[PDB]
């Protein structure tokens, strides 16, 4: 995963952020990215590959890893991630947009309709924070247990199939719950900022 | 899969293009090949590995792989993306070669010829992205199923066939559609901007 | 693989070009490496690994695999690019020969010599690109079959080998031919140019 | 493990240290991310394909695995070292604000409120080490054993298990505490330094 | 494998080399750098997991690939790149060494002994490129054959192994002389081109 | 493996040491780390999963491996390289510190105490690549046989093990045994050159 083209557009737009958008994204590179680059990604390497059925039956195992794991924690952090980014692109295109658009009326900063933007980013960014962490919880939750009883065809009757590292996944998605209320904590911390 | 190539052939192209053009370009860079590298290519890493047929019959899993996946959407999606590209490199070809001409001619910005070709360049990555998608509805759907029954020689009778992660290849399928429906609408707000 | 140093350097012979081997260039990075990294290679990833024998003979799915395939299409695609480069190479050098021996004498543009090594290089690239594809037809074709049946030894008579991928396989060779073709097309249009 | 992020913040960070800093940081990116990324990572890489079971028990080795290894070493100290990391990261912060005040001031080192958030920055570091330290022998001690003993569900009675490469990881174990113990002699010196 | 820090400095002594020496660093770059990794690499990727023997003895395999490859040809092609290039560097030190002697020499191209140390680095690449061309003559010969009959203790009498990809292998092998056998001519006119 | 800020810190000190000291540098790069990543690294990829006993004992294979190499070689290499290079950063430091204090006073080469502080570096360099050898011996000579016999618990009395690929091997051991005495004699050298 090259997070290179996100990392260079949103190191723009640190310096037309807020101090506290600045640790925002901080935040975002470092407890998210990072993590997700130098320690998530392996943990969920085996997911599949180490998820093992008590079962003779052809297909069950393939079937009881995609009900328990309809999508991966791992690719749900990279989708929220790229989300709760769009806004600060969103902005940042409406800064640049504004400068070139003073070069060019030359030829021929969080004031009036940026700070309308700036304000509008933070909300969706909250709104969407707020969303991967229900959706998360409502898919999963917060906690992988070892064992998931299977009863999807073809396997026969109900099967136990065992999760590979459980605790360590735990681990893992309570890290990033944790991060995800930070910055919602920052983003309420921003708009109070800017109230006052 | 390196992209910096590309990347950087469509960062020069961004300074050229109008404002839905950086906007579909950041769609590109962000929500398609990001997506694709960080994401989907690791969703599709095990698809033949994990799929499984029940069948004693040497050359049965690999016939019925090869025919339940012609190719594999992310090899498609790699395609559409080069093929969605194209127009906005023969564009920025045509753009560089009038300011070398300019700059020689000196020796010896969208009007005129250049918004013909700008024009024509939507125009064709409209009719490329349209014709990926259709091509993608006709081959696949935008479901994956579980289950694929086969009976390509040298299969006996009819054989069942279990997928790799069925529902998290749903999910990124429809995501990728989503996609590229947003970047369809926004040329045509590009050619509704240009005429108004 | 890293095509770093090649691109650097064929960059650099882009500024020495005419417009239309800007293009030949282009179309390189993008529709030959760009695919073969992001795409072929991982195609042809478990070539021998996921081809199967009907044999309890030891050793025969070695030899039956080497006798199918003497050297795998991506090998082969990845000598064509660096031979259809060489010539780029060989005229970008005598230029900047020349450059630097008039800042020599200075101490002490396609025209002349340049021209006709201009002229070679096009043929070379033309005669290189046709015996490459001429090649791949004698070799293999243009299709990939799933079955391939081998007599080698110490295979026990004729057995029944069944191949990887063998429709996407077959896609990105016929992708590659035309990208070819479209290569030998662009060369015939710089000589065309050049002389009128 | 792409650590350029935090590399880059951090070599700005170099630039507004003190000297024992400097050498702090220097053993920061040697002696931990590098030795990590060149060594550890690939120690540990075969933690759960190479750890074995004597059990026909489906389940058993996964559960036991878990048991065994609640959180890998290697991910315990990436933590560590981001942790560890994000105080330097708030203190750079408050420098290059006052940087960036001071300019706009204008257009309208370590002495001040800088110094005491140098002060506290240096008290969480060593918190941290201690902490990430004291955690580490309370859940593993500073030694792997080969033998691990399992009575998780479903394992039948005790099961023996046994651990992948035990040797090389305790002796790599043992040089990350010493490593860790070096940063902690080193904070101590800069408290000393600057109270002297 | 990570070739940075040689092309760097081989690229430094482009700049300090005649025009034949220019051209052999070009073939090192693109006919054995590029080659070993974007297709060799790959060849020889599976040597020891796909290399089979016909016996049920516990160990055999293993010493039967070892006593048939002592050394793989990449790694030897490795070995053979960093010693042939070895001189140029020490030239490129020289040189630079009376660089930087000249300037300090002020604060207080190829003639005279940069001559003799130029003719001795052509002189030295000549025979190592000798010397690895008849090593790998006497180790291996230019031909991979796909059986290899083994009695090396513990295997019961004599066993027949299998090779991986011995076609594939020997297209390479002879690839990889031709290259070398260039670069020798290439060295020899450069010693020409300098006597006359 | 990313070398990269150790490489960077290294080149800087490049500039500030012997043209002795240079080549020592240039030699740890080329023949040690480089060798490291494009050669060795893969040579001992698969020293577990080859390694290969002659039993039916669970547990047995891992506490074999585990006796027989308690460090990998290649493990061992990067902890010398990188204890090697700690005194060159030392240096680099001291006269970085010496740099920005002259600065700073003026504000407000090797002579004096950086020969003092080269010359400790010289010898901290030496002894510790003597330990480095010495321990190598110790732990393992310079070779390494294909058998291993093994009679550690929970293996039943001696059973015969065999190693993958010991005579690569091998020969990586002795070439890497060459360059590290050849850095010793440019050690030897250097403290020669600086008292003669």
């Amino acid at each position: 995963g090259d997070w290179s083209f996100l990392g260079n557009i949103l190191e723009e737009v640190n310096e037309h952020s807020t101090v506290i958008g600045r640790v925002w994204l901080t935040v975002l590179f470092i407890f998210r990215i990072l993590i997700l680059g130098t320690a998530a990604e392996f943990v969920w390497g085996d997911e599949q590959s180490d998820f093992v059925c008590n079962t003779q039956q052809p297909g069950c195992e393939n079937v009881c890893y995609d009900e328990a794991f309809p999508i991966s924690h791992i690719r749900l952090w990279v989708l929220q991630i790229i989300f709760v980014s769009t806004p600060s692109l969103v902005y940042v295109g409406h800064a640049v947009h504004h400068v070139r658009m003073e070069e060019k009326r030359k030829e021929r900063r969080l004031e009036g309709t940026l700070l309308r933007t700036y304000v509008c980013h933070i909300i969706f960014k909250t709104l969407f924070e707020v969303g991967f962490i229900v959706g998360h919880y409502f898919l999963y939750g917060f906690r992988i247990l070892p064992l998931y009883r299977c009863s999807r065809w073809p396997c026969p009757n109900v099967v136990d199939c065992f999760v590979s590292r459980p605790t360590e996944k735990t681990i893992f998605i309570l890290f990033m719950l944790s991060v995800a209320s930070v910055s919602l904590f920052l983003n309420i911390l921003e708009m109070s900022h800017l109230g006052l």
